């Protein structure tokens, strides 16, 4: 996901994965240096916690 | 640099670093995902070991 960086570059980005994989997952992501666009993805309340 | 990935995507780099380090940082950056690139370096023979 760090190599991944350059294709994650959007104002809005959808986002469909397990919560309790994403607390890990978006730690990550936010390691990654997408911490400016990690208050800008979208979850379903189902798939939110 | 691994977010410097995206700065670095040239068909010829040049590098001018300290060669002590280098051996460091020619891994660092092969880890970066500058491998295929990592051939493609020039050095002088006295920056070069």
């Amino acid at each position: 996901i760090q190599n991944q960086l350059k294709k994650l570059q959007s104002p809005i980005i959808l986002l469909y994965c397990t919560k309790e994989e994403a607390t890990y997952i978006f730690e990550v992501a936010n390691s990654v240096g997408l911490t400016g666009y990690g208050y800008t993805w979208i979850v379903p309340s189902l798939v939110a916690g």
